[PDB]
């Protein structure tokens, strides 16, 4: 890999390491759910930390944007990189102790996605991709599935938003009630980077989920693409990231699955 | 821990080192379409075989209802032990290369759950229970959560029903919908085994399905009840592995749950 995207997967390999070990004082602290959500905030902190410093160790003159910190410019040559963390993205799976979860890492040159690691620091799953140079799974090369059509397909969503708002939810069960018929199964596992990643590895055939922002996005795009598959945004272009509605798949999945929605689709979501 | 559990215990373990030995060969699926489903018989009946072997080895006048070899009747005092067994529960996501599924296996003694395994070999998490002794998972003490309401709680669920049309998904949805309202979130993970599990770790705060069969709810319903949790049908009796539907929780989440979905259950599951 290049040495970049070495220094991105050492990085959440730390991340993940601290993330692990602080899962098991959680059960003992739930007692106090607001003391546990502070020691949640304070713990995805933490794991920024780990990524930053080990990031800029390497290149100090680099961007960087996270959630909490936004945006922080970088300089010379390096205003061109912008490193995209999530430190830990499914939160709510964290909090209720659930072992799905992952550190979620991309670098963009020019607004284009150029590394991405997604790291699942529990089942020690490390997805990496650079822009042309595919994708793999702990070093095994990565392809989306064969299936043509969404009949005995697997599919991804999920439902993003931190509260249960009617006019999102009518959406989003719209479109999951027109995408049950056919398949084998559809999974709400709750970590987007996740979801991208079994794309990428195929795992699942096709995931489509709104209401996400660019750092749940960001890495399991490129892991889907350097897989060859297909990830586009619910209009069918590259704005992804920008809009918060995706839709990820191997290249016939993806079709169908882009197709099947829009009858689905507020205005909002075109 | 009692040797009839102790036997359950290495039983699952044998059939998870051969399923985790079978999910390699996949390479994360895509093969044929049509030799991936009798694949995954194959690796069902050969664990079936493994489970039954040591059950036999240990109790050969026990009773074993199989998900693949159905009814086999006990003999003498062993006539009061039914061994209810699914060697992997989770098929369609082992086949896709989810890395998430389950060994079940329970024990009956004169209707009555008595001994339960509950093994996730790719996490390596064992659930074990017998009547009156608690839960655990690799060997630690279980108990469900503490979360007073359905406000900020973590559901499982899912439906297996693929029909022709929409009409069952109707139902099943009715349900989901009055059950969003204020909860975390929602999870739909392909293995009831490991949700009944996750209820009684205190990963899930309750949980409800219908159409499962009894061999992927009997261990995971001794779980909950051992772990301090409550376990019932859609009508709130408990006929949950004859009828196919059931409800776990903790305590205020399995009597909210319950109470939300009885407007909206067809007379199908009354
Ligand atoms: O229940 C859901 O719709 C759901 C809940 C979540 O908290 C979540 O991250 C997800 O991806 C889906
Ligand atoms: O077919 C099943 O055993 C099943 C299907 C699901 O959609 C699901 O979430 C689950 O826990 C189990």
């Amino acid at each position: 890999m290049q040495p970049m995207l070495n220094i991105a997967l050492r990085a959440a390999r730390s991340a993940g390491e601290l993330i692990f070990r602080s899962i098991e004082r959680l059960d003992v602290i739930s007692v106090n759910e607001k003391d546990a959500k502070d020691y949640v905030t304070e713990v995805d902190r933490a794991a920024e930390q780990t990524i930053v410093a080990a990031l800029r160790k390497a290149y100090p003159t680099h961007a960087i944007m996270g959630e909490e910190g936004g945006l922080i410019e970088g300089s010379g040559e390096g205003a061109d990189y912008l490193w995209v963390i999530d430190p830990l993205d499914g939160t709510t799976n964290f909090i209720h102790g659930v072992p799905h979860f992952a550190v979620s890492i991309a670098c963009k040159y020019k607004g284009r996605l150029e590394h991405a690691v997604v790291l699942d620091p529990v089942r020690q799953e490390e997805f990496t991709a650079s822009r042309g140079r595919g994708a793999a799974l702990n070093g095994r090369r990565l392809r989306v599935s064969g299936r043509k059509s969404l009949e005995g397909a697997l599919l991804g969503t999920g439902f993003p938003f931190r509260d249960n708002q009617i006019d999102n939810l009518d959406n989003y069960l719209n479109m999951f009630r027109s995408l049950v018929g056919q398949t084998a199964g559809i999974r709400r596992a709750g970590a987007a980077s996740l979801d991208l990643a079994y794309v990428a590895a195929g795992r699942y055939d096709a995931f489509w989920e709104f209401g996400l922002s660019e750092w749940d996005m960001a890495a399991g795009a490129l892991l889907v693409q350097e897989a060859g598959g297909l990830v586009s945004d619910f209009t069918g272009s590259h704005e992804f990231l920008e809009k918060g509605h995706i839709v990820a798949g191997n290249t016939k999945c993806f079709k169908a699955l882009l197709t099947t929605i829009q009858p689905h689709l507020p205005p909002s979501l075109k």
